[PDB]
Parts: structure tokens; C-alpha cells; sequence
RNA sequence: GUGAGCGGCAUCCAAGUUACGCAUCAGAUUCGAGACGCGAGUAUUUCCCGCGCGGG
């Protein structure tokens, strides 16, 4: 119903939603916060060296762990 | 277990005081209740309008 923090206020309703099947070309699934050893090549674009989780929950500090962030993301 | 979860912009406050729509300006100049209804013309048929009868 809600995407987003503070959902308890009435911030963020779904108006609809789509999933589409898209070829590889247009976008990947790197844009995320990957291991710290991924591999150059699936990765797109410039990965900067942080600390965040890499599984849900990404709120717990004590899973954080030096990780590869987008810059272009963040 | 959507860096999630949880969380009052809320309380209080005078638009009010004072201020002349007023001073001046002809509904005036002309003209009749006094005039208007027939005592107006001969004798018996003539061209005609509707068709014995209505009628120029």
C-alpha cells in the first residue's frame, strides 16, 4: 500500500505498480549495495567503498559491512 | 522484518480612534365651450343591376 519511511502518517500510497521484462541492455540489478569483493564487470558505473548491509534488514547496524555503494545512487 | 519502527507547530493577542453632502437656482411663456341635421319639390315610367319579385 506504502512505499517508503513514515508510513504511519499516511506518506508514500501506491497509487498502481508494473514489473516488465526488459532486455539486459537498458539497465542491470548492480545498482545496489554489493560485497566488497564483486566483481568489476557486472558492476555499473562508479561503486564507492562504504559500510551498509547487503541483506535485509539494511537498518541493523550491527550487519553493516564494508560495501560497494553507487555513487550516482546514493 | 520498505536506514524501517516511534513522534500535535502548539499555546497567547480589539483594526481602533477622529470627520456636516454642503452651498446657489420662478414650471415659466400663448390660445372663445361655441359651433353643427333637412318642411329643398308631381303622378306613374327610361335606359338596366340581380334571374313572377328584390332595385339607380
Amino acid at each position: 500500500r506504502q512505499i517508503g519511511g513514515r508510513r504511519g502518517v499516511g506518506c508514500g500510497r501506491v497509487a498502481g505498480f508494473s514489473v516488465e521484462v526488459v532486455p539486459e541492455v537498458e539497465c542491470t540489478w548492480a545498482l545496489r549495495a554489493m560485497p566488497d569483493d564483486s566483481e568489476q564487470s557486472i558492476l555499473c558505473g562508479e561503486y564507492a567503498l562504504a559500510m551498509s548491509a547487503l541483506q535485509s534488514p539494511y537498518w541493523d547496524r550491527s550487519l553493516h559491512k564494508p560495501a560497494l555503494v553507487p555513487t550516482s545512487l546514493a
